[PDB]
């Protein structure tokens, strides 16, 4: 329809938006506003405290940010424990133990925990994390002590002792996945993850070669064991926070790409450990990517003249 959208950019220092702010202009559709024009379509917001208050005013303007407002009810660490402790649905065998400490809580039912796994002598160690310097311990009080000694509310969650490795270098990793939200709320998962192989044994790592070292020295694939239950957390975690962002009886449109952090353990069993709502991505992929979001996400929304998965 030769018609011209508009946006403005709020968050200059994103690397998956700096990129999508351009992908547009591509189209010969699209015209950058200045910051802090009202006049736009779309609107590519910053990564925290957006005003989400002044969306859909503008008469006439249909407009669509790349954040859905409350997602972080999930991306946060204490809030993600809250959330999975909270609704009934959350069966989850796939979240590790998790307790929120307030330095000034649950570090009453925490103990509760450590002490009981310290009678029955099964492994006893925890990781205290920040919501928002990470202690690796077996001693409850000592844990407890970090989380007072700075005051910022943390998490203390089961360590998996029992960690899938890898190799040569024997070294531990984590999976991330990114996963697409539209308008509609059409749950897709990018086909390509990045693991974060460590230094030490126990480099950044592409799907292209584990899919192999799943073969070429285990049994399964990396089909079937880990993408696929890795659907199953994204779907079950996005299932529960959709009546609490749904923009159903907002004026205005939202979309968000989560990025989702997995784990690995001995017998394969994929834990997840975090959600971050504003991922940067492989400076490879970056393209493929950011160009899947203006198809799924922006041009679904405002027409113009495989890859991803629909979970
Ligand atoms: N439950 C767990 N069991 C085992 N290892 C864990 C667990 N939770 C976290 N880790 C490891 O701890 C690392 C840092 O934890 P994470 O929760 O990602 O922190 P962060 O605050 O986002 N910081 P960053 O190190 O920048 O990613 C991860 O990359 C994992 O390797
Ligand atoms: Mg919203
Ligand atoms: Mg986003
Ligand atoms: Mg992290």
């Amino acid at each position: 329809g030769s018609f011209t959208y508009t946006f403005v950019v709020r968050d200059e220092n994103s690397t998956v938006y700096a990129e999508v702010a351009k992908i547009l202009l591509a189209s010969g559709q699209w015209k950058r506003l200045k910051r802090d024009n009202p006049k736009f379509n779309l609107m590519l917001g910053e990564r925290n405290r957006l005003p989400f208050g002044r969306l859909g005013h503008e008469p006439g303007l249909v407009q669509l940010v790349n954040y859905y407002r409350g997602a972080d009810k999930l991306c946060r660490k204490a809030s993600l424990v809250k959330l999975i402790k909270t609704s009934p649905e959350l069966t989850c065998t796939w979240f590790p133990e998790s307790y929120v400490i307030y330095p000034t809580d649950e570090r009453e039912e925490f103990r509760s925990s450590f002490n009981k796994k310290k009678e029955n002598e099964e492994g006893n160690v925890w990781i205290a994390k920040s919501s928002s310097g990470i202690l690796i311990s077996s001693d409850a009080t000592e844990l407890l002590d970090f989380i007072d000694n700075q005051g910022q509310v943390h998490v203390i969650q089961k360590y998996l002792e029992s960690p899938l490795l890898l190799e040569p270098g024997h070294r531990k990793f984590d999976i991330r996945s990114w996963v697409l939200v539209d308008n509609q709320y059409n749950i897709y998962l990018y086909r390509e993850g990045v693991l974060r192989t460590s230094s030490e044994p126990y480099n950044e790592m592409f799907f292209e070669e584990f899919n192999q070292y799943l073969v070429t020295s285990l049994n399964i694939n990396l089909e079937n064991s880990i993408l696929c239950q890795i659907k199953e957390i994204i779907r079950v975690c996005l299932s529960c926070l959709e009546p609490a962002i749904s923009t159903k009886y907002l004026p205005y449109h939202s979309f968000q790409l989560f990025g989702f952090d997995f784990m690995v353990d001995k017998n394969l069993k994929v834990w997840l450990i975090e959600v971050n709502g504003a991922p940067a991505c492989a400076q490879k992929l970056y393209a493929e990517l950011c160009k899947g979001i203006v198809d799924l996400a922006i041009s679904s929304v405002f027409p113009l003249n495989n890859v991803f998965i629909k979970l």
